[PDB]
């Protein structure tokens, strides 16, 4: 469950980004998964949910005010 492993990933996330921790388990994955590190993969889904998610998923949210307005 990577999921799992993100979501306390989440809990360690520094200075807005989540730095991975000493246990890095290589998996496959859009950005390797664990290939550089696990963070890469918690960070793939952020990267991934965070841009549709605050962007193309919920009206822009922040531009659609006085840049997508």
């Amino acid at each position: 469950a990577e999921k799992d492993f993100c979501k306390e990933y989440e809990k360690q996330v520094r200075n807005g980004r989540l730095f991975c921790t000493r246990e890095s388990d290589p998996v496959r994955g859009p950005d390797g998964r664990m290939h550089g590190n696990k963070c890469a993969l918690c960070a793939e889904i952020f990267k991934r949910r965070f841009s549709e998610e605050n962007s193309k998923t919920d009206q822009n949210l922040g531009k659609a005010e006085e840049k997508t307005k």
